[PDB]
C-alpha cells in the first residue's frame, strides 16, 4: 500500500522533503516510495502502472496521462567566488570562453540550458557533463568551470557565499514542473497530491 | 574523444569529485562525461560500449569484463541528534522500533542494508524509500526516521554534529567498490585510472 512518487532530481532533493516530512507527520504508518529520474523514464513508468504519481520538467500530451502545471522553476549561472567570470561586464563571448559543466543528457536542466542559454553562446566544447547535482557544485566550487542550475539546488551555496549567481544578459531561464498521473488511476493519491500544493 | 565514467551516486558525488578536479587541472582539453547508476546498468553500458570506465558496488564475473577491486566502503547507521535512539543501549529491537529510511532497490547500499543490517533486524514495514541521499539526509534530520548510508556520504554532517553515527551490535557493514572496464578496450583511459588510484 505504498505510495510510489518518481521524480526529478531538483523535485526529489529540493523540493518533495519538505512535503514529505509534512505528510509523514500527518500519515505516519502510509509507506512512501520515492524515485529519482527524468521525464521519459517518470512517464514510462506512470504508463507501465510501476509509480502513481509523476513530477517532471516539460508538458506531456498523451491522452491517458492527467497533466497539469504544478511549480514554475527558475535556473541560474552561477560560479565560484574566486571565479574570472565575475569580474568585468558579463558578455556571451566571455560566457562561451569559461568551460562549461553542464548536467547529464535528457534531463529537464539541461534542456533548458541547450536551447534557452547555449543557443545563444557562441560555440564551445563542452568541457563536463556530470549526472549529479553535488559533483557539479564541487566542481565549480573547485574552479573548474561554470554551470546552469536551478535556483532551488544552489540556494544554501548563494546565501553563504560559496556560489555566486552570474547576471546574464538574456531573458530568465525559466521552466515549468508538471505533475502527472495515469487517467485510469484515487484516494490517499489525492491527499499527497494536496501536500504537493 | 570525451572520457565517459559511469559510477554509482556515492562514488559520483563523494569520491570521484577529487579525482575529477585533480584530472581536469593537468588535462584542461580533455573533455570527461560523468553518468550516475546502479551496478547492473554501469555493465550493461559497459558492454553496449557507451561508456569506457564503470564504478560499481560489489564484483563482476562476465569474461568479457576486467574488474579489479578498487576502494573500501564502510557503511553507518546514522540518525538525528534529537533522534530517542540515541538515548539508551542500542538493541537489535530498539533498530527495528525506529521508522527506516533506504535508498533506492537495486543499489548497492540498499544491497548492503538489506542483507548485512536488516536481516539480523525484527522484521518491519520500510517507512520510506528514497533514491538520492539528499533526500534521504534531510528526512534523518528531521526525525522522520533512522538511515544506513556510506559514511563519505554523512562525513561532513557527522564532523558538524547536525547526523550522529549509531554504534550498532552487529559486525561492520564494509562493502567492496570495483572498476571495471571491457576486456576488447586504451591510452587516456589508462591516465584516468591512475587518477583513481
Amino acid at each position: 500500500g505504498a505510495i510510489r512518487v518518481y521524480a526529478s532530481s531538483t523535485i526529489g532533493n529540493y523540493i518533495l522533503p519538505e512535503i514529505i516530512a509534512r505528510y509523514r507527520r500527518d500519515f505516519p504508518d502510509l509507506p512512501l516510495e520515492m524515485s529519482v529520474g527524468n521525464s521519459l523514464d517518470v512517464v514510462q513508468a506512470v504508463c507501465d502502472f510501476r509509480v502513481d504519481i509523476g513530477l517532471i520538467s516539460g508538458p506531456c500530451h498523451m491522452a491517458e496521462i492527467v497533466a497539469q502545471p504544478w511549480l514554475e522553476d527558475e535556473l541560474v549561472v552561477f560560479a565560484s567566488p574566486a571565479s574570472p567570470l565575475l569580474e568585468g561586464e558579463v558578455t556571451l563571448e566571455r560566457l562561451a570562453a569559461m568551460p562549461w559543466i553542464l548536467r547529464e543528457k535528457g534531463s529537464g536542466t539541461r534542456e533548458i540550458v541547450d536551447y534557452l542559454l547555449l543557443s545563444h553562446l557562441p560555440q564551445f566544447r563542452l568541457s563536463m557533463e556530470l549526472g549529479n547535482s553535488e559533483a557539479i557544485k564541487h566542481a565549480v566550487r573547485h574552479g573548474l568551470g561554470v554551470s546552469c542550475l536551478s535556483r532551488r539546488v544552489i540556494a544554501e551555496q548563494l546565501e553563504t557565499g560559496s556560489l555566486v549567481e552570474v547576471k546574464v544578459p538574456l531573458p530568465p531561464l525559466v521552466r515549468t514542473l508538471y505533475r502527472i498521473h495515469h487517467r485510469q488511476k484515487s484516494s490517499a493519491l489525492a491527499r499527497f497530491l494536496r501536500y504537493c500544493e
